[PDB]
């Protein structure tokens, strides 16, 4: 078999001529010849077993992946693993191989107010989808939107996705969570789980905030840092957005703090188009429930150029989990993994 920087890449006979892209916790990422199709793509080596949190991406990712088709979304294209459980040590998620990520792109290259736009206009195209399918994607970020040479834009990882559930939405002040620290909306350090779609919307603000500047709008260096950042921009709540924070230890934080104003998007971005700062303001509400949702923002004035409703398509149906699965142990879903990836076998 072929090796990779110290690494088997057990991917042949259909795919050859492996080149190294990348790395991360993930496991590792080549380009390879793909001798069916007769086109390079984007494998990644995922090695999972050995950890719950591990096997819940890989499946999640996999069933959501495999279910949702649209043009905004990186799809999965083959998934190669060993025939049998016990022999399985690794999966393969064979990918369409994209040029760069917005991350990449936005350390290197100033975006035109153009670029921005249609940029914008592509992850909530994709969001349209992802939400009209009852999902939440929970960790939008530069890296996790995929570009090719002519800037167009697939979503990649739905490891950390979930099926909204808007009525189990309250937790505590300062409740753990995993997604991505500076695209955490306010309400994760004080009292939601993340489990409703302006969640989403937030992290977008935030990613159409760095395409204007190259810089992130929220960079925490730590974990209640993220919310001094936010307040720092936005100003303190409203009394009317403040008595929705029931809890009283967030409630009573908010109001141990001094009064700020807010700093103005035309101060932040002063060479940013005055429609798509408007739309800025909107992603980026304080209270989830006045924050625009997908489909307004889509119809928004700073995307008239893009907008077709007809042209943005709806999942079929929502989507499901059959069973719930952060109370599997990483055996079951090992499992789950091996009959998900069942339809890419000879067989
Ligand atoms: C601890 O974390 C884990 C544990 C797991 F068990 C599983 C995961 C999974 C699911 O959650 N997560 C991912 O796999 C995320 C982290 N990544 C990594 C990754 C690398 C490359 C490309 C890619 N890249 C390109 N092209 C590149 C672009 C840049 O510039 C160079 C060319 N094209 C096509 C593709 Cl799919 C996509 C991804 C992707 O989705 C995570």
């Amino acid at each position: 078999p072929e090796m990779v920087r110290g690494q088997v890449f057990d991917v042949g006979p259909r795919y050859t001529n492996l080149s190294y892209i990348g790395e991360g916790a993930y496991g590792m990422v080549c380009s390879a010849y793909d001798n069916v199709n007769k086109v390079r793509v984007a494998i990644k080596k995922i090695s999972p077993f050995e950890h719950q949190t591990y096997c819940q991406r890989t499946l999640r990712e996999i069933k959501i992946l495999l279910r949702f088709r649209h043009e905004n979304i990186i799809g999965i294209n083959d998934i190669i693993r060993a025939p049998t459980i016990e022999q399985m040590k690794d999966v393969y998620i064979v990918q369409d191989l994209m040029e760069t990520d917005l991350y990449k792109l936005l350390k290197t290259q100033h975006l035109s107010n153009d670029h921005i736009c249609y940029f914008l206009y592509q992850i909530l195209r994709g969001l349209k989808y992802i939400h009209s399918a009852n999902v939440l994607h929970r960790d939008l970020k530069p890296s996790n939107l995929l570009l090719n040479t002519t800037c167009d834009l697939k979503i990649c990882d739905f490891g950390l996705a979930r099926v909204a559930d808007p009525d189990h939405d309250h937790t505590g002040f300062l409740t753990e969570y995993v997604a991505t620290r500076w695209y955490r909306a306010p309400e994760i350090m004080l009292n939601s789980k993340g489990y409703t779609k302006s969640i989403d919307i937030w992290s977008v603000g935030c990613i159409l905030a760095e395409m204007l500047s190259n810089r992130p709008i929220f960079p925490g260096k730590h974990y209640l840092d993220q919310l001094n950042h936010i307040l720092g921009i936005l100003g303190s709540p409203s009394q009317e957005d403040l008595n929705c924070i029931i809890n009283l230890k967030a409630r009573n934080y908010l109001l141990s703090l001094p009064h700020k104003n807010k700093v103005p998007w035309n101060r932040l971005f002063p060479n940013a188009d005055s429609k798509a700062l408007d739309l800025l303001d909107k992603m980026l509400t304080f209270n989830p429930h006045k924050r625009i949702e997908v489909e307004q923002a889509l119809a928004h004035p700073y995307l008239e150029q893009y907008y077709d409703p007809s042209d943005e398509p709806i999942a079929e149906a929502p989507f499901k989990f059959d069973m719930e699965l952060d109370d599997l142990p990483k055996e079951k879903l090992k499992e789950l993994i091996f009959e998900e990836t069942a339809r890419f076998q000879p067989g």
